């Protein structure tokens, strides 16, 4: 296992990601193991909150080369096993503790959590355009829902990267804490929300999510038309080889 | 008013001051601060010579929500959330409304104030929307106007964990209210009905309809399904526990 | 045509459109309507640009509508008419950038809003003022102004009219990058570099996605705005 699961006091649990020899991209091993953790938690009904973070420096590395070229050469997709959604398909409250980097598929993943928490000294991107790729894993709908429509468009169009501390002066909505901080601060918030009973958080997020949940097949639908054209140049072959970490 | 909870003052030719002040109750939702706010915003209806309204609290008080027996009343179902609209007030209004929250906003008594068209909070007082505190899933509207004033992802921590935040919190978390120190705020929102009152009053009913035509026409769905949660959520003993436990 | 648009290629994929009617201070005036026009459609004509850069002069990024045509609207003589510069950035296929170096005023703070990138200046004044004339505002601010900066501070902005420097929209916590005049333009020139190392291909794809729901929406919130116009001549 590539990915370890800790219960924190009573019903809290933490999804540690740990796929330390890729730095938390999506290997085979860590997309395995995260489906895996995820129908565990749904499987459990003793969880009110799920804590979902990395090792070390990384939260979540996104594509791994060659998974990234095998979507170019369309062998998979962004989409495939659901990793993208996780949170967002999960019953119970989820914080993304992104105590490291959050890159690509990585940040994007953590962005369907209900609490996005950020390391100050870290870097996100959502790099995806960066190859060539229009983004994909719900990025063009998630990233507006959660930084707001004109933070989106340059985050998405440019693929720039940025300090948490740089989103921070932006004024992102998510608490942004220097990297020692942000896991003990995510234990605190995940004991609040585990003062609540079980049937109110799932009722809750429900309705708060119920428009997320309604509205992303048809946004998925939309980039799987963008991808089509595209993800299938040469070029975008070229920038995957050539600008990879 | 009738009851004397609720201080109406004419600022200026055109600027009308709906001042709650239940002090026994702490600006609670007393029957009688309920009867009184309904009574000031249908004289406002009544007389459409103002072009702007301020409502505000009086000290360290905007707004407390449900009272202690008014909450213990809803989750033994003998009430509800809605039942007389206070929730909806400023938003029915047909003039701007500015919610000038010099004190603290609790529960229904700060989702009351974010229905305003502008919304200013005090930098040492306290905002929470926490219902869910007391294991009652939001009702008045908090889930549709919370994410529609503070953005999507700010309601879902308001909302899940109940917090409560001083007005310097929200600040630096970058919500888009003037936040201001407790003694400043209701200054500024007179400065502010002022300029409005530069308008004529025509304009500004006009722009309103225009611009809140989207929320007055989705409320009441979002309405109907907050009561289906109550359904599932309000009606346990363990709520009465909570109220009991944890405050009026 | 008329000189007071300057187009300068930065590089062979970055356009920079400089608006520059010193006489009226960036105002709409005929010459200066023209020329935007007729800038937009050069670029459209020229597919070899992968982003826009539109900025200002001096202290003006843009003032509005005219003192003069303002002024012959308050008294119909006459058309409350729809000339659709509001909508250049918009309609452009590749990235624009709003380097609001200046000041935005009125029609010409809401023409740089519809920017897929805004850029601010801490000194310079914005104000969407229609209000402040006794008009109901137009060329789809109230469409644009909530989509871009939240409906909470559009409701200020646009009910009131007031005048805010960059530097009190920054501590309202607006996604715009603020900076102080001086630098605004080189920050837009890096990120247009940075925007050009795509393909352009994806640039107008994504661009297309991104702004769909604007270009759907907007003929309706603007048939609205003259509904309103057209009311408040009680
Ligand atoms: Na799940």
């Amino acid at each position: 296992s590539v990915v370890e699961l800790i219960e924190i006091e009573s019903a809290i649990i933490q999804v540690k990601m740990q796929d330390r020899t890729h730095k938390n991209a999506f290997s085979q091993e860590l997309t395995d193991d995260l489906i895996q953790a995820f129908e565990y938690i749904r499987q459990n009904p003793k969880y009110k909150a799920v804590i979902l973070t990395g090792y070390d420096n990384y939260f979540a590395s996104g594509g791994t080369q060659e998974g990234l070229l095998r979507i170019q050469q369309g062998l998979t997709k962004f989409t495939d096993d659901n990793l993208y959604s996780l949170a967002l398909d999960c019953e119970i409250p989820v914080i993304a503790a992104m105590q490291g980097h959050g890159i690509g598929g990585g940040f994007v993943m953590g962005l369907f959590a209900d609490i996005v928490i950020l390391s100050r000294e870290s870097v996100y991107t959502a790099n995806f355009m960066k190859y060539g790729f229009t983004p994909g894993m719900g990025a063009t709908f998630i990233v507006p829902k959660k930084l707001g429509f004109s933070l989106a468009q340059e985050i998405l169009l440019n693929a720039g990267s940025y300090r948490g501390a740089d989103l921070e002066k932006r004024g992102v909505p998510f608490k942004v804490l220097p990297r020692a901080e942000v896991l003990d601060y995510a234990v605190e918030l995940a004991q609040e929300l585990a003062e609540k009973p079980r049937n109110s958080l799932v009722t809750l997020k429900d309705h708060l999510v119920a428009p997320l949940r309604d509205q992303l097949p048809r946004v998925i639908e939309q980039e799987l038309m963008m991808a089509e054209k595209t993800f299938h140049h040469e070029e975008v072959k070229s920038r995957i080889k050539g600008l990879y970490g």
